[PDB]
DNA sequence: GAAGCGAGCACGGTGTTTCGTCCTTTCCACAAGATATATAAAGCCAAGAAATCGAAATACTTTCAAGTTACGGTAAGCATAT
């Protein structure tokens, strides 16, 4: 069965109290009866730290370098930027060049 | 003239070849092997065609990468009001 949007709060609370070291013990203490890899996929999907925020000036240097070095015509492989630049996903990373 | 000095030819050898069996075949022959045929019940071997199932190819599903429409909220420098 899927989540009910009622375990992520306790999940992240216990993970912050323990330090995100051993998810197995966190999953066992939360009492979800599912594998750690099954609840972590939803925790990291509801987590907010995955995204980034307003763009600085120094990162524009890297963004322009990764373009002058492996860009191709009108298409920019933003996946390479996501691989090199951490925090930036694929969806909203296109606005950095649009 | 018969005793002292140089004398043929029958004879006695190997070695080489010839000749003439005994050899095992090729070939042939008289007596007798299935060789045709009649079953017949049994189970198994074994060389051809027809139905069935495994593999996979090209096809369509389906799912996963890209991304640009449409969309909702804040921040700066010029214009304008009493």
């Amino acid at each position: 069965q899927e989540w009910s949007r009622e375990e992520e709060e306790r999940l992240q609370a216990i993970a912050a109290a323990h330090g995100h070291l051993e998810w197995q013990k966190i999953a066992e203490e939360l009492g979800t009866s599912r594998s750690a890899f099954q609840c972590l996929q939803k925790f990291q999907q509801h987590n907010k730290a995955l995204k980034r925020k307003e763009w600085t000036e120094e990162e524009d240097r890297m963004l322009t370098q990764l373009v002058q070095e492996m860009r191709v015509g009108s298409h920019i492989p933003y996946r390479r930027i996501v691989y090199y630049m951490e925090g930036r996903d694929s969806m909203q990373l296109i606005y950095r060049w649009t």
